[PDB]
């Protein structure tokens, strides 16, 4: 459970094995499940994020979520990536991030 | 805080999904401190994939609502946050979370 101060940069990764499969990113916090974006290899398929505050970085042959300015209220929780295949989801390792 | 339901060992648990019924493929899973664990998926009333053992879990489709029925609760395996997620437009739409814990 990485702790971050207000305004710090945060990088969230996904350790899923590479495939060419549609992969969803989302997060779970105390207000609910919140959908972030989806990719297939390096191509964005849907993005609910404001570009001002969040970047989907596809440099270095992998995909990561960059939070430009951490805010406890909004960005705290469990981050999940899920690859879909065979009518099911395959999950990566969770990343948990909190404030103070 | 966070609202949750508390169960004794061996109680039945019914988990619901408040997503509006459309006929969109819907993934059911749970998150605990070991990770995210995939459960089953359903399109309307039709199972499309089920990783659950029938002896311990039943996917109940009576009423044209889908419920997961846990036959006999076990805190060590069954505690966590249960999620349902419909897929459309290359994204997920989530129902309200259901958290479930054992007695301490």
């Amino acid at each position: 459970a990485r702790i971050y101060k207000e305004g710090e940069k945060v990088q969230v990764d996904c350790d899923l094995k590479q495939s060419g499969t549609l992969t969803f990113w989302f997060r779970i916090n105390s207000k609910g499940a919140d959908y972030l974006f989806s990719v297939k290899s390096a191509d964005i398929k849907e993005n609910d994020l404001n570009s001002e505050h969040y970047t989907v970085n596809t440099n270095s042959g992998k995909v990561q979520l960059d939070i430009k300015s951490f805010k406890k209220k909004t960005d705290s929780g469990v981050y999940v990536c899920a690859a879909m295949n065979s009518n099911k989801l395959f999950f990566g390792g969770l990343t948990r991030i909190e404030g103070e």
